[PDB]
């Protein structure tokens, strides 16, 4: 059994914890501690009640130095310097690094000095991380020697399962992505100073372009695609669930039904439960709280010559949270 | 206006009301007088909706109802309510052009009822049936209009954004094939909370979801640019904004190009032949900054991507206001055709 | 269910569909079987809208269309489509109670057409005409029901929130007079972007504004609590949320009271006679936390204010789900009446 | 002519500046400097483009140490310690204190040490401020000796003009207010740690109660009402424009038309242009960018016995911004 801690009990951290309990602790993981600078009773309240993900169906209480979730005593800690955290004295196998402040292999390595064996960054990592993993696509690159890895981004976890079967079975010459994306807490309600002049604008009233690294990052996960994809994001006024819209030039002629069949076979085969195959006339909220990384919408496929468009819905919080647990197991399992 | 084009609006829904607002808000720049509105609603309600709008704010002007007339900045506009266009007193009113905005008369056969009532021409504020005399994106193909054309289509808001964007690129680079997504504001064909609709996706709350919907607007470019017939297709994703939309076109160029070259082609078009129809934008703007912008296509050079021969270009458009202003442009072009 | 109450739903709009969902989502807690739905829409569309909802999420269960039946968790529900209730085969189906959810048959005279078709009783999912046999807020006055009552009203969602809130306070403090504002989620009588409506305020975009609207729900308390007849009035402010509303009642008490005393009165009622109808809340919650809550009135003790003899009490309510569950409660009470 | 500076060029500061220029500089004021920690080009961009208030109709450029607005050179400064600001060397008459960090008479007095003559706090002040002003209701309490005052809050500026004529002409025994209020930037897009557990919840999806001091603060402005009013706020998903809903026990019997007539007479008399009188069937967005403090909606009045309900719409940004300019003049004019 793998002993995990969560560094940063924000939205990502809370959703990882909820994902662990809501699936019946399918993974051989015990969350033995949370480190967060906020006070425990507020963080427990925000675990019990969420707007996007509703009420936690389990039980959460705070008892002394512990937050108790479905009977499990999770040690609460509040040290801003990771190397002083008692990870070694606590037997910590994997730190889920969810603060957003320690996204390089160097900064995230402080957890190793404090006694933890490994760290998974809940976001794209520096150039210098040991690996960048989309679980279901490249977790086989993991090795026992790795100690700081990145779990990529929500968007890369949607795109890579979509493009891998298509590149294998059809061939991707080049591609361009737009992700139509729910707003996030790096955005604002009404216009206010921001480093980025577009994210400074009300997220509730506008479509807001923003830069994405996900199309390029698929090159890390699928090296044969390095340099072949580019794109951007459009943030729109929804609280959760996003859409990858990928246009690509196929290397040979194809049809709508062949493209769809390739993805259906992948969803029943090696990408089962990571990639799903959807034919019903659904809308974005129907994928809220769906734990898949990539919900391919076969109803939206278009083919015009060699030009193909494919679209996939993803819960940009819940899919990623569940993948953090899958990657935790695969990392402790690497030889 | 004197010895002017006399127009009437059939259907005073949002499209018709926004044509009237566009005409008055630029000071009747076009040599047009709106002399009647036919609509089945209470005239006092239609007058109130002209004074106050959520998306387009308060009308800068005066609107009163005085008997059988709605008076706008002093202009007396006859208010009618008849379901059958052939019974409308268009000959009596000396109508040059009916702006047909109901959605119920989109073929030449149906719209011809206005001509029976004595109007000289009809412009459908939407894609037309296969029998219409022309389909016009003003700035792109108004030169095809002739004096013989009597029932025409002004295409759609989305086609009016796409065609100015793709015409310069096709002329300089060639288009092999292209696929469009329009990320589009919701419209009144959608719903607040889930309820019966003919379309199972538009049956779903528009305020809470991204909602795919079909649109023929990319295929329709072939009616205005015949060299592109059959080469473009696409669909729409409706999102929770009240107005302003984004055309996102991915296409395969016939030769190699670059971000800078694509942007330069569109900059030249915006400064030249497509001035005021197509604009060129480099500032870090968001969709609401194009609300109440009368251009057809506000190209956003900051978003251009090129990977191999695949190009993505994106253009913002006020899906109500641009089209409203183009209806007036096309009215003048039609009446000027020789 | 065996030797059960056989119900049908006339009108499968949101109100009717949410009754069906409420029945199945609590596992058919009530000894009721829904044996038919009459609606003019395509049954496959109505089935899809039962499986997926924005406000209430996915139905936890199965829904298929198999011939003339919609099959819900294995239960065969006959699907009908007839505009005239007197032609519906209610006698053939052994219907005990029609849940009348169309909005078109709210008087006893009109709803009596269901009785001509052979149903035994009708419950209108809305305020009734002056001729209905009873108006029921379950938990407050279901004891007035008699076996002779055949067409009744279940009042409105807002009356079902207000009456449980005010009944305990009137009993212990006395109400001289009261005025209510309900801060209310938008509904499908409103619009996404401004368009013609009979009401000039509901003609305006519901997503961008606070919109006042009339409601008789405070006056209607007098039908269920006659001692309060004529003492309460109010109106609604529609705001941009899809579901869950807030009753905000200001009233003048007949004796002096305090925040703590007011809260204690409502706590005792919630723990006693009004259990599960009225809840008592002290946690720092917001409206979405009451979405899909089946109570009629979720009193929020954190909001209580008293200044002199003026009291303000506020209660959250899922304006769809509470009422849906109460329709089922009132069905059982009506069929149990002696 | 009064030489003004803006400390804190956030939303309040930007809207004060826009209000000055959009009304044709009706007030005998020159904004001679802005002090803000953000960089000038971002703040100029956010002056040119706003979501709630649209595009500034004037011209804004940055030229060296100055932001030029409609031809006026406004000195730009970036000192976080007010006493080091060159206010004296710059002839600063009134500092409009808009940071939200200096809301006591003591903390705000740092501007006086730096050489400014007076400070107006753009929010409720400490117990210790020299005065709390709702312009149009009590600006006559101002005196030459005052050096730190508060301009109250947006909500108090809506409520006080509403209640003053009613108390004078009818009599307010007691009252309770609900303000149905647009969200603000102290709220969040999706649930995240906050000091207040209700404001920690998504402002776009819920009605969110919050505490207000405005009903009590009307006691400062109208001492005869001290202790007689209480209330709270409900934040709802709109970006701007709010509603005061006041229920009160009148001291004598009255009617809907008398209540409305009292307010109509006040809107044409002493409260002209501060209080407006509205009978059209309007909704909240129709009052966006309206510079009044209190837009009374006569269509909503209710009277049941001695119990009266009156409602007033207010642009909670624009009305207050315009009042800051009115109060600036009245403060420099006090003898
Ligand atoms: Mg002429
Ligand atoms: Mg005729
Ligand atoms: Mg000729
Ligand atoms: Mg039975
Ligand atoms: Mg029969
Ligand atoms: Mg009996």
């Amino acid at each position: 059994t793998i002993r995990v801690v969560i560094n940063g009990y924000g939205r990502i951290g809370r959703n990882i914890l909820r994902a662990h309990y809501e699936n019946g602790k399918k993974h051989d993981i015990e969350i033995v501690a949370i480190n967060d600078l906020g006070d425990p009773k507020t963080n427990a309240h925000l675990t019990r009640f969420d707007t996007a993900h509703g009420k936690f169906p389990g039980t959460v209480t705070v008892d002394g130095d512990y937050m108790v979730v479905n009977g499990d005593k999770i040690r609460v800690l509040a040290n801003r310097n990771p190397a002083e955290l008692p990870w070694g004295e606590l037997g910590v196998d994997v730190v889920l690094e969810c603060t957003g402040f320690f996204t390089s292999k160097e900064k995230a390595g402080a957890h190793l000095k404090g006694g933890a064996k490994k760290v998974i960054i809940s976001a794209p990592g520096g150039k210098d991380v040991d690996a960048t993993i989309v679980f279901g696509v490249n977790q086989n690159v993991l090795k026992a020697e790795h100690t700081v890895i990145s779990n990529a981004s929500c968007t890369t976890n949607c795109l890579a399962p979509l493009v891998k079967p298509l590149h294998d079975k059809l061939g991707v010459e080049t591609g361009l992505m737009t992700t139509v994306h729910a707003y996030t807490n790096d955005q604002v309600l009404t216009d206010v100073y921001h480093e980025d002049l577009r994210r400074a604008r009300s997220a509730t009233m506008s479509m807001i372009p923003t830069k994405t690294g996900a199309a390029a990052a698929v090159g890390l996960v699928l090296p044969e695609l390095n340099g072949k994809l580019d794109g951007f994001a459009i943030r729109v006024p929804t609280i959760n669930v996003s859409l990858v819209d990928l246009s690509f030039v196929a290397k040979r002629d194809t049809t709508v039904e062949e493209v769809n069949s390739i993805l259906q076979a992948a969803a029943e085969g090696e990408l089962k439960d990571i990639l799903t195959y959807n034919t019903e006339p659904l809308v974005s909220i129907d994928f809220n709280h769906n734990p898949a990384s990539s919900n391919f919408d076969a109803t939206l496929t278009k083919v015009s010559g060699k030009l193909v468009k494919v679209s996939s819905w993803y819960d940009n919080e819940w899919g990623f949270s569940n993948r953090m647990l899958d990657t935790t197991v695969a990392l402790m399992s690497a030889k």
